[PDB]
């Protein structure tokens, strides 16, 4: 297991979202929704170039998995997923500038529910989870966790659980306070409002 230290900015823009009091806090969903939406459209874009890109799995779509006992909230995408230097290094670099950008809009008049204009609505997953562990497999890579509480440090390890083909899975580990994200019927409530015209399909699981 190695330890990274986030990029300053992106620890500043954690320390915001965890501090900011800021009630709106149900479109973390929408957010990675639109995220695994957005890893779902590269890799189709790219296997038109390439079919041999989806040998590692031809269906494309989102399953949310609620878990009561873990209290955990897991979304699965079968999109692009995130080598090893993407998880540590490249997607860290693409969000300095949004980051930048969101944080001026913020002193602006924006408000927090406009993150995802920016690029980096990754991060409001921490107005819901005390922790977020990233499960991914991209074509070109092995399979990585990654895994964060904020304070300014991550981790990224290879992960040997099952095998998952292609793809991210977000496993967000939810505040005490926020297990209604577990509910079925607060996440239909929200799917519906927020991600009514994703063009992937997106199954909810029950337990
Ligand atoms: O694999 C994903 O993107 C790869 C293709 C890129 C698509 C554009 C949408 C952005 C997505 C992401 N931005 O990450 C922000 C970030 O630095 N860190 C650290 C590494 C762990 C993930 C979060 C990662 C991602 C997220 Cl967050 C997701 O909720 C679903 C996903 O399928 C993917």
């Amino acid at each position: 297991v190695e330890t990274f230290a986030f990029q300053a900015e992106i620890a500043q823009l954690m320390s915001l979202i965890i501090n900011t009091f800021y009630s709106n806090k149900e479109i973390f969903l929408r957010e990675l929704i639109s995220n695994s939406s957005d890893a779902l459209d590269k890799i189709r874009y790219e296997s038109l170039t390439d079919p041999s890109k989806l040998d590692s799995g031809k269906e494309l779509h989102i399953n949310l998995i609620p878990n009561k006992q873990d209290r955990t909230l897991t979304i699965v995408d079968t999109g692009i997923g995130m080598t090893k230097a993407d998880l540590i290094n490249n997607l860290g670099t693409i969000a300095k500038s949004g980051t930048k950008a969101f944080m001026e809009a913020l002193q602006a008049g924006a408000d927090i529910s406009m993150i995802g204009q920016f690029g980096v609505g990754f991060y409001s997953a921490y107005l819901v989870a005390e922790k977020v562990t990233v499960i991914t497999k991209h074509n070109d890579d092995e399979q990585y966790a990654w895994e964060s509480s904020a304070g300014g440090s991550f981790t990224v390890r290879t992960d040997t659980g099952e095998p998952m083909g292609r793809g991210t899975k977000v496993i967000l580990h939810l505040k005490e306070d926020q297990t209604e994200y577990l509910e079925e019927r607060r996440i239909k409530e929200i799917v519906k409002k927020h991600s009514q015209f994703i063009g992937y399909p997106i199954t909810l699981f029950v337990e």
